[PDB]
């Protein structure tokens, strides 16, 4: 679904059209903001340390692995999403690209079948 590109400081550089629909923020609004605006606490307040931690230790926890986490929309509603992260460099600086897959439907179907 969504594609997001951030610098080594967690600041959003590129925000795809699909991401706009998924998170509710427009491209102009999102750009120049910390990526932590797309997640809820406690991850939100710790995301910078997550990046900092990786930039020094170089031990990936999601990069090359992938993980299912909770995303937070503009209207405050949260949702499950699969997150894949890629590391790249441009202009001698590190950039991270995140590919997001909305799993809202999957989760709803699973809960529904469990309820019946
Ligand atoms: C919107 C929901 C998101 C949540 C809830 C989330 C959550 C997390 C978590 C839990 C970690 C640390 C994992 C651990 O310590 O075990 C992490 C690491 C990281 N996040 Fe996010 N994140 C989200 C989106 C993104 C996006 C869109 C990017 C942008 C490309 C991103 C880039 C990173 C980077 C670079 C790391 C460190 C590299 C690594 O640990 O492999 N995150 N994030």
């Amino acid at each position: 679904d969504a594609m997001i590109v951030i610098d080594g400081h967690g600041i959003i550089q590129l925000f795809s059209t699909a991401a706009e629909r998924l998170f509710g923020w427009s491209e102009l609004e999102a750009i120049g903001q910390n990526v932590n605006i797309l997640m809820p606490e406690p991850d939100r307040s710790r995301h910078d340390s997550y990046i900092s931690r990786y930039r020094t230790t170089s031990d990936p926890h999601i990069i090359g692995i992938g993980r299912i986490v909770t995303g937070k929309r503009r209207d405050g509603t949260t949702f499950p999403m699969h997150l894949s992260i890629g590391e790249m460099q441009s202009g001698g600086e590190p950039y991270f690209t995140g590919f997001v897959r909305d799993l809202t439907e999957h989760q709803q179907t699973q809960a529904r079948l469990q309820e019946l």
